């Protein structure tokens, strides 16, 4: 009886899977690895830190290989509870990775929220705007300290750790461009807050000792590592109608196998805004209230996942003039695409196209060769922007195909493609094996 | 000092660690790939789209192989918030699986809700309530597009991918039963809603275009597949007690190497009722004010994590009249068994006992063969529902083995069982190897 | 058109991905293994079940390897809505694994407490809770079954299952010690809830029952596992003062290559309590109205992730009198050391700093070999209590360095190590390779 009783139910069909076994679940060989040591570092900071202004670091030889680095910005509120959305993340403009005086990639404050609406999810979603944000409902004069993580390749993966023992003859630096307004640290909408403290920057560094064995091995032999980077491309959206259906054709222009595109529409006034702003629960300033306004958003609660707010109907991809795929509704990049292929969640606003099985795995699982396409186009519907903003009743009410008069605000179209790439390393230098 | 001081603390315990080292974390090796390329097309639906109609899809054979199958709905509400709980779910009453005339598997609406309950989790949960649910308190008159996605065994996993190239002789098919009634959408409990409109439906396969090298040879090959079935039987509660403890015994009639099984007791009125109402928040209708009423449930929180609301006592499955394992209480089913092989949380009313190790995983870890059992035999003990479910007091404060008075409109037992089987693939035809 | 002229779309960039294929996602080729079967199985508990009682189990040879083993419990409430804080994991105050009379690894309930904030996450942390707490707002008299996991290195992965039948000369024996006080169930601050229940007990081993085959080779053979430990060393916590910061050198009496340290500061008088008590919401009985008192805490909502309510203002380690890395702030530890590593969240108040790139995972990832180190020191700065903890507006709006002045009574210091050890099987006795 009980567990014996069912190992004697034993049949032909049990040859598939237990005949002749090749593995077992109950004594696992765990692999020998090569000894090693990690420390975080900090790195000097050339430059004047302060808003608006441009920063650099090159990175000290202290270690073999780097790996993860931080920025870190200590900030005071300027305003209460649900006057800040991600201001560490957006203090960091663009960031940008440079080897041997050649760019080898460059990441964007709007790239950092695009890729955490769509890779990052759970708790570890949580963490990281517990470390670019106040999420404590902090008042006025709160300070604290914030860690905003670097997503270049060898920052992603320890299997793609960046060898400075290998470049003995090129520096890697970083350069930094910090925002000039935040809103709920030193400015609240338009209007600057008297008395705001300038920020203060640290940049960390975590390095990789080697022993000897691979020490040597690393500096002699040369290295190729296929690395991830990211193209980016600003477009103008096409002024959505309340009386029609407003369409537009944008013309892609990317290079190298290309894993994914993602795109979102959002009002360069408010960070993230990727939705239309509406009387609503979150989707405005007072929202439910006597004081709510639509042109104000509820900066706390920037983002949402309601579809109706967002501004894009249908889409679909153009290769040499021939449709890549039918016509999807703007939900399904929103939903479908990251369902079948992150197993997240996504807020509105913020889509996505994948060529890749697993387009947040680094391992290659599927590109497109933008390199070998001679047109590509991103075809475009929007929805008719007729609905009252103003009113709950027809904004929790209404259809597929129209969204909240307010979503003319949404001019500022961002297209990203992660590609990737070959960095191949020897006789101490570093280099791309593609530019385009 | 610093992280170089660690790597000289060497001594004879880190042989078993990094003595002769086998792999390396600081350079991964990535494996090249066959070149493919992905499209999702439209199906053609056969058969008028209704409440309550049959219509069938057969698979066009525009690419090599298929994976991901999505079918979407347009619906409008009906009701307010909280008055739908997964109609998009509910719609879809059964999908059935045919090649060349051969059922292959079949899945029914309450598989999806058990399915969600078990094998979904955190973001990737919510978001596919997103995909077949309004979660944004939407008001009458909404309409939404939703997604319901295949969970077959092609549709799971890329590395099962359905060989439609090798299938030249075999039409692949698709049988889809439409629900009669939703709540929410074109019904009001047991009142119809006047003037709701009927749904529509479109159906989405996503297609794999193969390079000439794999096209040949899955073109000629010979091959096998290791997939997974679900069996279902419905079986009727024995009507629980106020005054003692009801015990009932089930002859499970299931066949095939069986990963694990899952069942319910579910109220047939309500969709995804598996507790019983309360006047609790979120038990029942107006919960907690002057209209509770614990005949109609809070719609758009039907679910419940209160193991108190559970109706199952203790259970146990024997074999051969011999005890597979010692009786543990419903609640173990519950919550031990989902920990200690899926790793999320699964609401009450749900329960799962697996003879895999992971049975999420779609490679083999442990199965039972019910082909080779004669008498298997579910065993179950049900509380005594003598807890007045109209008093808070009461629900909220009682012992383990009572429950709330309305458990007996649980009157609807499903179990189910994942099975292996393998579907051969040669000169055109596809065949399930094992019947039963 | 479509998918197909994608794959046209190729270029001498391809040829890192795609040249010369090693795999395909298309045809998952899945491994056979070792037929077995599992069972839960009840064990003899010695000794009386009561708080403050030792009692003890000798695991019975039902099966030829044991996994997973849990704790019931059956509690009943004292109080009302969140009095609680994790019943079931507190009354397991400490448990302790033996082999043949040589004591294997020792858990305590603050360490469950630290495990459970570091490395469970998501849903299966909120079903954890439910396995260990009352979550359904349940009242006074409320009975519940709960279900503590252990632990222990065969209860994490099956691969590490210990072979019962491969020692058959050494019994395994656990050794629970019941907990005397638990809020919300026998006691009520520091007075007792009169007529308490006492806790009834019962111990359950999950065992695997293996084939002729692999049944003979666990008997015959010698056997290595690669398993880990649990070390804690508790200290008392330096007074922080309201007028300085505080400081405080503690010797790290470790041993092993260890994966990580954890370490947090708790007030003894509350279980979990790793943060100052303070008048906001969740911080305190009856925060934010007449009756909130700084005194006491709201039981229920013990942890925070307020890192203002968090003592640590900064700490290093010291090898041997020298910096092993460059001083960081306390939220550091919190924030940046779990997601660079862990990918969770950790609620304020406790502290990681990890030696492996994966300390979640089995296989060895990096460690440090304390073994080797004859002074290893944790060095800390205390932040200054000075924040007026009865003010919300003082603790919603203050400086990094700061903290409320209730954090004196963070009176415990607990630090944690986690390292690798071998256990070797042989002429059916067990033996660990290193003591020290
Ligand atoms: C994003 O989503 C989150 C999750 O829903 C929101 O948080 C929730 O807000 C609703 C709460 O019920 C829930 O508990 C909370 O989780 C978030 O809302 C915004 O941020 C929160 C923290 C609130 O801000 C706090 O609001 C209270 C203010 O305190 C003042 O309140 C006055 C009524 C008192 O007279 C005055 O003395 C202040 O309070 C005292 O100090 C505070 C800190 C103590 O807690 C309190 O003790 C109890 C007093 O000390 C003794 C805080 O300064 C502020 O940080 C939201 O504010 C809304 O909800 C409050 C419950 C309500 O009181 C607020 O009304 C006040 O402010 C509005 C203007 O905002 C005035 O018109 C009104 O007269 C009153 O003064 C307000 O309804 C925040 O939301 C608002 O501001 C946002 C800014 O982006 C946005 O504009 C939003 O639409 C607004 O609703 C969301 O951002
Ligand atoms: C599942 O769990 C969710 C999470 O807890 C619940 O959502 C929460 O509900 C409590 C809120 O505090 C919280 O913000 C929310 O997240 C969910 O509850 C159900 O769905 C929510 C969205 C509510 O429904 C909305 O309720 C308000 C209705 O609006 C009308 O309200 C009247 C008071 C006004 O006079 C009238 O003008 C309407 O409002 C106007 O229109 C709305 C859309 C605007 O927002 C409002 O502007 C502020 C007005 O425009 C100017 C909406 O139609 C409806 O969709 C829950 O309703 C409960 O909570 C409300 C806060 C409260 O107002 C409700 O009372 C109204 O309805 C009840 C009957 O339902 C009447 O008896 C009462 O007189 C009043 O008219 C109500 O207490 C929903 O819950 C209810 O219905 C469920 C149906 O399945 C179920 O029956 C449940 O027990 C009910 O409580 C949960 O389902
Ligand atoms: C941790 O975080 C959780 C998430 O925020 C909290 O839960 C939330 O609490 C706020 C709610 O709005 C929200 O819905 C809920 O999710 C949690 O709070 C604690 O636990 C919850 C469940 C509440 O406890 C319940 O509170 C109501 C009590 O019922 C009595 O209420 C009286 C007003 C009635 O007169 C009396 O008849 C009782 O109610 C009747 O019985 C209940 C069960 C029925 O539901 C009710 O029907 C509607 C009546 O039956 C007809 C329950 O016994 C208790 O379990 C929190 O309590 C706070 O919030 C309540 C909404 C409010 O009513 C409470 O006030 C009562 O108690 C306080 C003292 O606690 C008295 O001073 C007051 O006069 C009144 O009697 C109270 O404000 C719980 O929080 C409190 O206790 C904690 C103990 O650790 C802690 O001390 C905390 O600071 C307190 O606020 C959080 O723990
Ligand atoms: C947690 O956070 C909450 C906010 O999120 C805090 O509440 C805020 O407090 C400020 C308010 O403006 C705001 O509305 C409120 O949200 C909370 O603080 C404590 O709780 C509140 C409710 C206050 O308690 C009340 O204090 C007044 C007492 O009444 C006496 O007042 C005298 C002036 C009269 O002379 C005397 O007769 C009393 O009044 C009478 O009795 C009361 C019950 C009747 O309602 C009233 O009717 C008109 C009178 O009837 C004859 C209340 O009993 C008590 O509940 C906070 O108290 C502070 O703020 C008050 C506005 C202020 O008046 C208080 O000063 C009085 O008490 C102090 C000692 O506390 C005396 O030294 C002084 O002479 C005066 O008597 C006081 O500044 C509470 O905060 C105090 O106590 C806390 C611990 O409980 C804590 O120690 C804090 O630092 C203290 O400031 C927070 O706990
Ligand atoms: C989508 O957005 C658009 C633009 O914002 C919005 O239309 C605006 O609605 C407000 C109105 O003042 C503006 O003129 C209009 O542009 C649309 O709302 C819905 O469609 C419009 C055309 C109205 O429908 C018409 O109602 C009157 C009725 O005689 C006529 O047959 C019908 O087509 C909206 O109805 C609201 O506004 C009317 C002015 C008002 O009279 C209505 O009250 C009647 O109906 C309600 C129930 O709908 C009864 O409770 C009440 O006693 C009375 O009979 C009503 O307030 C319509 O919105 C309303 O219906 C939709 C679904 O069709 C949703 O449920 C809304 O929540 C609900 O307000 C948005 O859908
Ligand atoms: C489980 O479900 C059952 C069935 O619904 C429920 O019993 C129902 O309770 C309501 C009552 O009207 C029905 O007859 C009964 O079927 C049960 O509740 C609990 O058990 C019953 C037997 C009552 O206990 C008895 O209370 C009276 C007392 O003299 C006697 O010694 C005791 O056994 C429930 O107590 C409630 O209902 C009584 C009618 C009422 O008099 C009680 O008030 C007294 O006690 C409360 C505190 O419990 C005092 O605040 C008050 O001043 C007075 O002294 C009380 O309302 C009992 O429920 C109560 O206690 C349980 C734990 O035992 C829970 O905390 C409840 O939340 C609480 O209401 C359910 O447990
Ligand atoms: C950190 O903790 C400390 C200790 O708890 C706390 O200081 C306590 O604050 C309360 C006060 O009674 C105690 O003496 C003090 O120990 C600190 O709070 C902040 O710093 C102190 C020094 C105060 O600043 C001073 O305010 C008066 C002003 O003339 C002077 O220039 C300024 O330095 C706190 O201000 C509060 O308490 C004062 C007694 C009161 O007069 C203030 O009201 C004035 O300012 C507020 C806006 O700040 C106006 O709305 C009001 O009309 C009036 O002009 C005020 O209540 C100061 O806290 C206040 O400011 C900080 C940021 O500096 C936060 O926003 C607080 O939320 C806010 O209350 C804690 O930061
Ligand atoms: C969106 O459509 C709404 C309904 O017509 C308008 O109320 C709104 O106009 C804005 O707000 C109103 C109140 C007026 O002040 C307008 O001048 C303003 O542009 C539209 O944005
Ligand atoms: C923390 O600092 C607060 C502000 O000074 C004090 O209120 C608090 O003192 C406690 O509470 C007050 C109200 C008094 O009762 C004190 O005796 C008590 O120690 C400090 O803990
Ligand atoms: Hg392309
Ligand atoms: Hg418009
Ligand atoms: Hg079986
Ligand atoms: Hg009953
Ligand atoms: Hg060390
Ligand atoms: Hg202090």
């Amino acid at each position: 009886a009980g567990g014996l009783s069912q190992l004697v139910a034993y049949g032909a069909q049990d040859v598939y899977l237990t005949g002749n076994p090749q593995i077992t679940f109950f004594k696992t060989v765990y692999r020998r690895y090569t000894n090693f040591a990690i420390e975080s570092i900090q790195q000097t900071i050339n430059g004047s830190v302060g808003f608006g202004n441009k920063v650099s670091t090159q990175i000290s030889r202290n270690g073999d290989l780097i790996t993860d680095i931080v920025v870190e910005f200590v900030l005071t509120k300027g305003g209460n509870g649900g006057t800040t959305y991600y201001p560490a993340e957006e203090l960091l403009q663009d960031v940008e990775l440079e080897i041997g005086g050649q760019r080898i990639d460059k990441h964007y404050n709007d790239w950092f929220r695009t890729y955490d609406a769509l890779f990052r999810m759970n708790d570890d979603r949580y963490n990281y705007r517990r470390m670019t944000d106040w999420v404590n409902n902090e008042l006025v004069g709160a300070q604290k300290r914030f860690y905003v993580p670097l997503i270049f390749f060898f920052n992603q993966t320890p299997g793609l750790a960046l060898p400075l023992i290998a470049l003995q003859y090129h520096e890697v630096k970083l350069y930094f461009t910090l925002a000039s307004q935040v809103q709920g640290v030193n400015y609240n909408g338009s209007s600057a807050i008297a008395g705001a403290a300038q920020p203060t920057m640290s940049v960390w560094v975590d390095y990789i000792f080697l022993d000897t064995q691979e020490r040597t091995r690393f500096a002699q032999l040369p290295h190729e590592y296929l690395i991830e980077q990211l193209q980016f491309t600003g477009s103008e959206t096409a002024t959505p109608s309340a009386t029609t259906q407003a369409s537009q054709n944008i013309r892609l222009n990317f290079n190298h196998p290309t894993k994914y595109l993602a795109w979102n529409f959002n009002n360069p006034t408010n960070y993230g805004q990727y939705t239309a702003l509406a009387n609503i629960p979150g989707a405005c300033s007072g929202a439910g209230t006597a004081a709510a306004t639509v042109t104000t958003p509820d900066y706390g609660n920037t983002g949402t996942y309601n579809e109706q707010l967002a501004v894009l109907d249908s889409a679909k991809i153009q290769l040499n003039g021939q449709d890549r795929f039918a016509t999807r509704k703007g939900s399904y990049f929103n939903k479908v695409q990251p369902y079948q292929s992150i197993g997240g969640v996504t807020p509105a606003g913020v889509y996505l196209y994948s060529f890749a099985l697993k387009p947040a795995g680094r391992q290659p699982s599927g590109t497109c060769n933008f390199s070998r396409i001679d047109n590509a186009t991103l075809s475009l519907t929007y929805k008719t922007c007729s609905i009252d903003a103003t009113s709950p009743a027809a904004v929790l009410g209404n259809t597929e195909t129209v969204t909240a008069n307010t979503a003319t605000l949404l001019t500022a179209l961002n297209i990203y493609a992660k590609n990737y790439n070959v960095l191949r390393i020897m006789s101490g230098m570093g280099g791309l094996a593609y530019a385009n």
